[PDB]
């Protein structure tokens, strides 16, 4: 799905990812019998010609586009755009989790937090049936198509979005950064990059999810961060400790002891 400079509109800036810029934009095309077409985009930008970020940022996105899966985010394409490297993506009103979070935490509730845990975790265990990676599973990452509605009978609806660029080609000064939702196995080494490092990351985005949004160790500076994995700190339990034990499980520091997405999907529904 390649598109033009041209066909794209650019519109208010609305944060940043790593080396990543987003934007708010319209995607303009010509349709049969002289219509035109509009759509409401987000714009992904890649910062200056990073070639290398490049290429693993589109890779994530496409492998993950090639696939269909309700709760997982739609792009509609890629542009080279000159200078520019482009992922247009499907516009969400109500934007990332993490800032839903934390203005809304105070009429969210166990049960909305269960069911986007349950919507998440499909997503997680679609991927890892398909032995797709995300690597960059956080509430950031996470996007809130609707809102919860029990009037009508609706629940929220997430979608995971793509992954950004590789922890596998970032500095590790970024990895650092991103502690402690890159696994300790990864900080060690980033080939160490599996299946079982999106299980760790879930579960630090429950723990996102429970704590109402806080980021985990955000006070911490990149060399604390560092000593929290190399004397294998867990992070505390949230108020909301109704998830401790699986977070906890799934912040395992043995790769190999952490639960499959069958599993977690079986304790989340055991709350309910």
């Amino acid at each position: 799905h390649k598109i033009r400079n041209e066909d794209l509109i650019f519109n208010e800036s609305l944060g940043q990812g790593t080396f990543t810029k987003f934007f708010k934009g319209v995607r303009r095309e010509v349709g049969d019998y002289g219509q035109l077409h509009e759509t409401e985009v987000l714009l992904k930008v890649l910062d200056k010609a990073h070639r290398n970020y490049s290429e693993s940022f589109f890779e994530a996105a496409s492998m993950m586009s090639k696939l269909s899966h309700k709760h997982l985010v739609l792009n509609y394409g890629v542009c080279v755009c000159g200078d520019e490297n482009i992922l247009v993506q499907e516009f969400v009103k109500f934007g990332s989790l993490d800032t839903y979070l934390k203005k809304n935490k105070n009429c969210i509730n166990i049960l909305w937090k269960l069911e986007v845990a349950k919507q998440l975790a499909a997503a997680m265990h679609f991927l890892e049936e398909n032995t797709l990676i995300h690597g960059n599973v956080c509430a950031k990452n996470i996007l809130l198509i609707r809102e919860e509605d029990r009037k009508t009978g609706n629940p929220p609806f997430i979608k995971l979005s793509d992954p950004g660029i590789s922890i596998t080609v970032l500095p590790k000064d970024i990895l650092q950064e991103r502690i402690p939702w890159v696994p300790p196995e990864c900080i060690e080494n980033p080939k160490n990059l599996n299946l079982a490092t999106d299980k760790w990351s879930f579960g630090t985005t429950l723990w996102e999810i429970c704590s109402g949004g806080d980021k985990p160790l955000s006070a911490l500076d990149s060399q604390r961060k560092l000593q929290f994995y190399e004397d294998r700190h867990q992070l505390p339990a949230p108020k909301a400790a109704e998830l401790a034990n699986l977070i906890n499980n799934c912040m395992d520091y043995e790769p190999d002891h952490r639960p499959s997405f069958r599993a977690i999907i079986r304790d989340l529904n055991s709350l309910f």
